[PDB]
């Protein structure tokens, strides 16, 4: 299913990519998409893929185009085009200087002061988890500790009940890695239909939670609108319930194979702040995009006004010239380059949430499960798209071997 070449597109610029379904997905998704950097791909290629787009495989150009929203704009992120002409979640589909006072009031809610503010209760849903798991000697990790892990924590960030689990998880699932049950614009408006009622009953009765927060906010010397706040709130909906969620099992998968690699964190503690840096290059999973507000010449190529260019955050800490062996695991990386959580102003606002989960995981699942593989007879299969995944990692242990702290 391959669109036409657009008349401006040079056809020695082609690279027929499908990000939702790249060729050597079997070798794992980083795998698949790195294939783009290989020695014969121009730094800024042409897929005909997925209605047609841009693609920048290398960090250079990357960051250039993130760092640059005169000319890309975030007005329509998510390819395809009609998936990102629906996109209206906010910050992200707003531009400087409009979008600065809507981000301002989203690190509000999920920023450093309250991720401080939660490190017990974040503990406490870790160590709850691993210690119902523990004695089983065995889980599919995926819907056993990556979901509800970071779901509760959200869900008691956001001051929504876990009975809504299942809805909120099918509903973002679909805007991310669609499965072809509903589009992005249906997902996207089941979930503000979620929303709508809940702003509306906490604009009135003012509290603690994000949505209160988000619902209460001043926007521009104003109260922030419903509709508005129902934008924000959604957006922050997906970054909880999805990113976090799907890198921690690439984590996890990495670390059920590589006991050498548990060994080090086991024995060296200290090492882990550190390894959860190496851990985000390495497994890197997140690609959206932006479009062209106006033609636009980059690095030697003719871009015009309406383009879409994905920019894959995946790919700048993958490309071998801002990290050597990049598809080694070395915890003690002198510098590690990445851009996992993007670049430009709209910088994972979640970044300081998703930290902390992975370094608690990491040191509660190893004080406590030092010693784990992958199911015998297990092949681990990985999802891509705006962010990839994995669908199902079985993991088993010796009971006998973990530890109670
Ligand atoms: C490993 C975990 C995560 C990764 C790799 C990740 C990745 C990213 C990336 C690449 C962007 C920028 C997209 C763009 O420039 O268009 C972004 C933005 C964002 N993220 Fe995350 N994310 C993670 C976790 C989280 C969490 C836990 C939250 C909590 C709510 C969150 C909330 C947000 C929000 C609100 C934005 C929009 C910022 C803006 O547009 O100004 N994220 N993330
Ligand atoms: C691309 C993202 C990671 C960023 C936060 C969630 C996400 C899917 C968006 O829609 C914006
Ligand atoms: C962010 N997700
Ligand atoms: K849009």
């Amino acid at each position: 299913n391959l669109a036409p070449l657009p008349p401006h597109v040079p056809e020695h610029l082609v690279f027929d990519f499908d990000m939702y379904n790249p060729s050597n997905l079997s070798a794992g998704v980083q795998e698949a998409w790195a294939v783009l950097q290989e020695s014969n791909v121009p730094d800024l290629v042409w897929t005909r893929c997925n209605g047609g787009h841009w693609i920048a495989t290398r960090g250079q150009l990357i960051r250039e185009a993130y760092e640059d929203y005169r000319h890309f704009s975030s007005e329509c992120p998510f390819i395809p085009r009609e998936a990102g002409e629906a996109y209206d979640f906010i910050p992200t589909s707003m531009d400087p200087p409009e979008q600065r006072q809507f981000r301002a009031l989203a690190n509000q809610v999920v920023g450093m002061p309250v991720v401080d503010k939660l490190e017990n209760r974040i503990q406490e849903l870790a160590c709850s988890l691993i210690e119902s798991l523990r004695p089983q000697g065995q889980c599919n990790f995926t819907e056993d500790y990556a979901e509800p892990f970071p779901i509760r924590i959200f869900m008691l960030l956001a001051g929504l009940p876990e009975e809504d689990i299942p809805h909120l998880k099918y509903l973002t699932d679909q805007m991310t890695a669609p499965d072809g049950s509903m589009t992005f614009a249906e997902a996207k408006e089941a979930l503000y239909d979620y929303l709508i009622p809940i702003i509306e009953q906490r604009r009135q009765k003012p509290g603690t939670d994000a949505i209160s927060i988000v619902a209460n906010g001043q926007v521009n010397g104003r109260p922030i609108t419903s509709d508005e706040a129902k934008r924000m709130c959604g957006l922050l909906l997906v970054g909880g319930l999805d990113t976090v969620v799907n890198f921690l099992s690439f984590s996890m998968e990495f670390l059920a194979k590589s006991p050498e690699h548990r060994q080090e964190l086991i024995e060296r503690p200290e090492r882990i702040p550190a390894a959860c840096e190496e851990l985000l290059r390495r497994f890197s999973l997140v690609a959206d995009g932006r479009i062209l507000t106006s033609d636009y010449e980059f690095h030697g190529v003719q871009l015009k006004k309406g383009d879409q260019i994905l920019l894959p955050q995946m790919l700048s800490g993958l490309d071998e010239r801002e990290n050597a062996a990049p598809m080694h695991v070395d915890f003690s990386r002198q510098k590690v380059s990445h851009t996992t959580f993007g670049h430009g102003s709209h910088l994972c606002l979640g970044q300081h949430l998703a930290r902390r989960e992975i370094i608690v995981t990491l040191k509660e699942w190893l004080t406590r499960i030092p010693d784990f593989s992958i199911a015998p007879g297990a092949q681990i299969q990985h999802k891509s798209g705006i962010v990839s995944g994995v669908q199902a990692l079985p993991l088993v242990w010796d009971p006998a071997t973990t530890k109670a702290v």
